[PDB]
């Protein structure tokens, strides 16, 4: 439904504008005598309760963001709606996802931004007070949740599925990041030497040289968002120039295309003059500049044929050098320079200083970048250069930007282990896909063709995945009901976007060499592999029918299992895993919290489900290949024997730190993975040539199950509080009960260790919903828990989440799964809508957490593949395309 | 269910105490690195969703209140739980009413007091940071809502039902009150000269003179609560001495008994040493001191027979003086002094200064009070004194207070128009009830018994009055009228203890706020609203009394309202023509119109509706002579007919009556609320037509009622707009002066369904009810008047000062009551009962009906207009409607008969 300006009730100093829009006044409503909110209100009739997206068309030509409080039914929504500076004469759209009641809902936008959680404002108070006067037009209310507008992922990886990962990062990746620089392509990891970051940065500078205007270089100090399209191409949308607070009158968009089964990254910059029709055309110079890893002694010569710098970069002791081409698809207006930066790009401007002034005006006229920042002329050699701190650049000059007419400028990166291979690459990548000196025409077409090939290649990969039942997806595998299930199609556009975004994001975060997943695409978690996260990630890919990349992961996990050579206790014996591994090595264990004994079970569960999934898709050769692989078979058997042998006299396996990694004891979560691990082992027994062990493992699975379900008040305590109707966190080392309600205890019902309709499942689910809910359907891990809030361990800095016990989409996912399975589809669908609005700008799966105080996903660990997986498991479970359930544990082998 | 200390999960620096209780740490959780909440948590299984009372046994031996954030299911409840200083070795109980979900609920108390609404903390930040270390014991979760613990009424009236009203007031009656002094009996209005406040104050000073301790006078600068018991006796419970922040080791309680059909006010002070058994007994001196109205030239002589100061107080030009006796029921150890205060009792200590020090230590050794404050010896004459600024006092000395042994000290007030009548009064009131006239000297024995007997007679007399009211169906009330269903209805009994307390408290509070001379109700018992009579409030109040079967005090009101109707002799427009009422009248005059917001045209209709319901109620109770007397009284009959003719004649071209300011008094236009009163007014007139000797007018008025009803229900999009938004499914606030629609959703539009102008099951009723619930709900079942409304918050008009309510659009129990009535009538009893529970926790400390508003940000009723009889009435209408003992519905408007 559409609400035009004339449908609004005006409040306070909100006035009608002669131009038909509404004038919103500057500033925050003070707590003074007769103070009233200024803004707009209207009423919307909701046919059914649930999530709707509320949008406002607006203009903001000031050099600061405006903030308004969204209020539904007189209740201030978490956080404030941000109205960012709009380019030239363009109209922006601000939007929020809100839970509406059935029937009439009041929708109000006002300057009452004065509420606090935990003594904090959702954005700094000084920015709420500096909120400038701006204009709003039409409001829209549409059915369905939308991703967070205000919070974007600020670090994402692009993979070629073979040997090359690049990271594209905004100017700030976490609140606590003191340095500012971006957006940029800042990391490059290639198979030949995967640990090494080949680059310092590859980034784009813009210079206005419009006749009659003050010439000025805009360096990479922009607010930005970034997200994948449906076809695996990464989009970066530029906002305000942070140092001046200006929306430049040109809209800047960049796409990065890492071409699968090639060695090419295409960068496409779209420049659109957003000034009114008939205004003086703008003229811009654009520099694409690359700093090589400063420590690596490197040399470069110009290649005039391919219009590229050819770099030889040393790789350290005893390793062959890497050869890189950094090219410019524009020829006629292109100049080139090699030498030094001439500036510290990460020491020129800090976001903390606000609109402190364009740092380009302070740059000395030295180096490739200093020169361009200073007067638009790169300083250095047009032939070549050599040393540490090597920099190269290409400038495209006198680019005419007419009102409303998009101009594309493209650049490229290729790597090879030999100059001869790089030259062959360059002949390929400076021409169209099918297809000597490159022209403006052949360059433009090459960039287009290879960008399109990226899209085609990712489409062919994602066509191995199931179509979402009821969606407009047709090119994938036929939507099929899983065992036990009935198809339950969804027409939800939000579900289709999130499903697609989730799959592409999981695959782009997978090591192309090794098959291990980055737990987070943000360096806050050091790109480390958590074996739990990756296992749970692969379970999701299998559910989605993506058995190939899943298979690559399961075989990797088998290969890195600890064989017990250096065993000192059960936690690192045969059949166990390191909590962490490196993302850029075949097998580099990294010391972290230990023991975590959930990985054994999840390995068995996921491998079992992977085997069965391949059989379900008729991939019988691939299934037989997997289960008969000596490494997989031995790894699975060792893990099974570990759980079986380490069952104690109380029927529980060893104490651990488990999923939250924060307390030692007999955790319900890990105990469930033990029981279901042995269940999985029993199921696989015959196929692993271990038929005689099937009954032992089935008995083991029942023994641990019976221990979990045993009352806490029994003579030998179990993990079930019968008095309160919920699982406990854990039994402590000394036999006392940690009675804390933990949303992760829904894992019992998720795997079907208890039936989802059992008293155990329904009572536990109700306890968790009752005690751990924030923002309607956000579930906390447990109460009085400060990770992302006060905790020093908070990866993005303290109070990134302001509300204690932040909401975790993974926990909301468990609730949705258990709710769906027990016939409560209302709760299941509300949960899915909630997870969809926990996603970041442009539909990127978020990190671990969501600040229920601010209505914002956490930036610092966006994006987290395991979160994407749990959404996919949740959604496909709700359409009956998967069942998260394992076979019932009975103590009988099949 | 009970949760002992050992059932708690301890958080942060909360520790087990060797003594079996839990040590809660000092201070507020800061916003610093690794900061964690300190406190306790446990889980409670609720069989059914709804309101429960959560209690904590505790001790606080510091000289500051402790505050904790109550958190249910990880959601901070509105405001903070206050843990006040505990006397000696006593154990206190802190409690909150909370909505629980079906199944498991987490109950947590912690120091995370850092949340803000509208940039404000629910108590001053410095007090949250100063929250001292204290100990908690057992927690209790009990089914049902309880009144607000933290907020008390701070001004209540006691009536003798004939000719005397006294006001008993705490040290502060509103946040904006800059002066501090109380508790006291501060106002006294007698029938002979009702406008005049006879007193400055009558108050009690306490002096510790315990051997071996530093002697010190505690003046009336105490935190206190006050509420009526079931029998119309007013209780004042003393808290901390504000100037030192100390809970004195003696628990002080005062009862005030204004004896009906007499001229006596008894003050009973209960002193209970709360120190441990076997500790040194304490010794106290107690002064009861009275300042006369300072402006009135007065004289006093001592009466040693009755042990009282006899005051002659001038009344102004052309009026005979009033005679007062201020007496001491203690004769042994009594001294007496007359003269001047010697101090400004309202300029000695301010609450704003915090624990600034005992102001008694700064008092000069001058005057009755200065002297007692200074060294325990009143300064003045033991014979008499004369002038302006007259003060008198009696001190009772060497009162021994043993651990746990309550000692009663009693004082008295009597007034008369002649010294001869005062002497007769004094013989009566210094002896036990039904004593033969004795003018012999009062002794310690006769005094103690007199105080007791006259206090008991107050209880008996109010019991006889309230026994004319219906027993609440399903309650333990038996001494009242038999619980009866209203015609066509079935009894729906309630075993709710909360309902019984609130019902009883509501009735006694309404009657204690009625003018004994005139029958008009004070809109508020708090001077913020100048004790003015709002004719709407009083009409709606009387409707509630009639529902409760209290037809006598209702009848006294309806006859008064008839008598003060404007006859139109000086009419300048429709708003003050024949059949209209002044928005305000004086509470201390027969007929003193007071200029306020005008016109308000809702009073005409409410007069007709309430008079109709009053007539029918008397018939229902077999009071046929009283019914016939009422409807045939020339004043009542003419007043009703004039109001009916006013509504009929003033129906405009759109079928709506004249524009007005209506119930909220804040906007001019064609308000749905007032239009409903027009339509139902004519309905009432039609019903009464034959009994008023106006049978020929019955059909005209019935047609009028239908005409206005049809206009209300006419769509806003019709060529001539009505008040029904068909697109959005709700009534609009009003049509504006210029014919535009004010589309604002207003909870008062539920009045249509309350009176049955639309059936409660109609699409109109259910859609409007849903719109109001959806848009105007705070704190689960609190309903705002309308959105973006700053009365009690930012508004300069806020009677208790700005931001008394921190949350914009405060919750109004009257609006929650309408929702409960409409919900019950449409079969949604869950919503109806949740609403009743919500109103019950909107009541003030000790079960006093609140004022108009409740701050949904702080979980506290507003102090500044506590208590408001109309709020009490709407709860009574709501409750009796839910038990089927009344129906708020009028006969269906059809246009027939
Ligand atoms: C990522 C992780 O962050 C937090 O973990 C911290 C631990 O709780 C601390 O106790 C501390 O562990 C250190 C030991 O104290 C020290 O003695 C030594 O053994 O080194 C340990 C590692 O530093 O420091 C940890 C932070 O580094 C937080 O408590 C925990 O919940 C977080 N875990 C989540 C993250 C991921 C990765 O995506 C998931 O795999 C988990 O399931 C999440 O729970
Ligand atoms: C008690 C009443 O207080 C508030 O009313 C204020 C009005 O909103 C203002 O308009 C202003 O009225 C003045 C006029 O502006 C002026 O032209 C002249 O007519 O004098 C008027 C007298 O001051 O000031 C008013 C306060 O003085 C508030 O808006 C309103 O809602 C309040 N009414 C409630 C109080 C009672 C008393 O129990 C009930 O009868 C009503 O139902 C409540 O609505």
């Amino acid at each position: 439904e559409q609400f035009v300006a004339s449908d609004y009730t005006l409040l306070g100093d909100a006035t009608d504008d002669p131009n038909g829009m509404v004038d919103m006044p500057a500033g925050q409503e003070p707590a003074t005598t007769n103070a009233v909110p200024s803004g707009v209100e209207y009423n919307f009739l909701a046919a059914t309760a649930g999530y709707y997206t509320v949008s406002f068309a607006y203009q903001n030509t000031a050099n600061a963001a405006a903030y308004e409080q969204l209020s539904i039914n007189g209740q201030n929504e978490p956080g404030v709606v941000e109205f960012d500076q709009t380019s030239g004469a363009s109209t922006g759209t601000a939007y929020a996802s809100v839970y509406l009641k059935a029937g009439l809902n009041s929708v109000e936008l006002n300057n009452q931004t004065t509420d606090e959680t935990n003594g904090l404002t959702p954005v700094p108070e000084d920015q709420l007070q500096a909120s400038p006067a701006f204009q709003i037009g039409t409001s829209t209310v549409a059915a369905g949740a939308s991703p967070s507008q205000e919070t974007s992922a600020q670090s994402l990886a692009i993979s070629n599925q073979t040997d090359m990962q690049a990271f594209v990062q905004g100017e700030s990746m976490a609140p606590k990041q003191q340095w500012t620089f971006g957006p940029s392509l800042s990391e490059l990891h290639v198979g030949s030497n995967d640990e090494l970051n080949q680059l310092d940065f590859n980034a784009v500078w813009f210079r206005n040289v419009t006749p009659g205007q003050q010439a000025e270089t805009y360096s990479p100090y922009f607010k930005s968002n970034e997200s994948f399209d449906a076809n695996g191409v990464l989009h970066v949308n530029y906002g305000a120039y942070s140092p001046t607070g200006q929306a430049l009158p040109v809209q800047i968009q960049a796409t990065y295309a890492n071409v699968p089964n090639e060695n090419l990254i295409v960068e496409n910059l779209s420049l659109t003059n957003q000034n009114a029709s008939g205004t003086q055309p703008l003229v811009w110079d654009v520099m694409n500049a690359t700093g090589i890893n400063p420590g690596e002694v490197s040399s470069t010569t110009w290649d005039p044929t391919h219009n590229a710098w050819i770099v030889t970069e040393d790789q350290g002791s005893g390793k062959s050098p890497l050869y890189l081409a950094i090219g410019d698809y524009q020829v006629s207006n292109s100049t080139h320079a090699a030498g030094v930066d001439g500036v510290n790009v990460r020491g020129s401007y800090s976001l903390s200083s606000g609109a402190s002034g364009n740092p380009s005006l302070n740059a000395p006229d030295q180096g490739v970048i200093g020169g361009f920042e200073n007067n638009g002329t790169m300083v250095g050699s047009s032939s070549g250069a050599s040393g540490t701190n090597l920099a190269v650049g290409t400038t495209d000059s006198d680019v005419t930007l007419n009102p409303g007419q998009t101009v594309d400028l493209s650049y490229y990166l290729s790597t090879a282990t030999s100059l001869s291979q790089l030259d062959a690459n360059l002949d390929k990548y400076t021409n169209t896909v099918g297809s000597t000196p490159m022209t403006d025409a052949t360059g433009a077409s090459a960039a287009s063709s290879w960008t399109q090939q990226t899209a085609t290649a990712w489409d062919d990969t994602l066509n191995q995945a199931y179509n979402l039942a009821g969606s407009t997806e047709t090119s994938g595998q036929a939507a099929t009901a899983a065992s036990g299930q009935t198809l339950d199609p969804t027409s939800s556009a939000a579900a289709q976007s999130a499903y697609r975004s989730s799959l592409i994001n999981i695959l782009q975060a997978q090591s192309p060499e090794y098959g291990s997943f980055m737990a987070s695409t943000n360096p806050s978690y050091e790109y480390k592999v958590w074996v739990r996260d990756s296992a749970a990630t692969a379970i999701g890919l299998d559910d989605a029918g993506l058995t190939q990349p899943a298979d690559k992961f399961w075989r990797w996990m088998a290969s890195v299992e600890q064989n017990g050579m250096n065993a000192t206790y059960s936690g690192n014996a045969s059949g166990t895993f390191s909590t962490n591994y490196g993302e850029f090595d075949q097998n580099l264990p990294i010391g972290f919290v230990a023991p975590e004994n959930d990985s054994q079970g999840l390995f068995l569960i996921g491998s079992y489900r992977h085997y069965e999934q391949m059989l379900s898709e008729g991939q019988t050769q691939q299934a037989q290949s997997f289960i008969s692989d000596p490494t997989v078979r031995q790894a699975l058997v060792n893990s099974a024997n570990w759980i079986q042998e380490n069952i104690g006299s109380n029927g529980l396996g060893p104490a651990d730190y488990s999923i939250w990694e924060d307390m030692y004891g007999y955790h319900t979560f890990t105990q469930v993975t033990y029981a279901e691990g042995l269940n999985a082992a029993s199921q696989l027994a015959s196929a692993m040539g271990e038929g005689n062990q099937a009954q032992t493992w089935a008995t083991g699975a029942e023994t641990i199950k019976d221990a979990i379900l045993r009352p806490t008040t029994a003579s030998t305590p179990g993990l079930w509080n019968a008095q309160e109707g919920h699982f406990v966190e854990m039994i402590n080392q000394n036999g006392t009960i940690d009675n804390t309600i933990d949303a992760d205890t829904n894992i019992a019902a998720v795997f079907g260790l208890v039936s989802p309709t059992s008293i155990y499942a329904t009572e536990n689910a109700q306890a968790v919903e009752n005690a751990l809910t924030q923002d309607n359907f956000g579930l906390s891990r447990y109460q009085n828990e400060t990770f992302y809030q006060s905790s020093q361990w908070s990866p993005g800095g303290t109070y990134e989440a302001q509300g204690i016990s932040p909401s975790w989409p993974q926990m909301t996912a468990y609730d949705s799964i258990v709710s769906m399975d027990s016939g409560n589809t209302t709760q299941a669908n509300n949960d899915l809508s909630w997870i969809e609005q926990s996603y970041d700008n442009g539909g990127t799966p978020p990190g671990e957490s969501y600040d229920w105080a601010r209505g914002q996903p956490i930036e610092s660990t966006s994006s987290e593949p395991v979160t994407a997986s749990w959404y996919v498991q949740d959604l496909l479970n709700s359409t009956g395309q998967t069942s998260t359930l394992m076979p019932a544990i009975t103590g009988q082998s099949r």
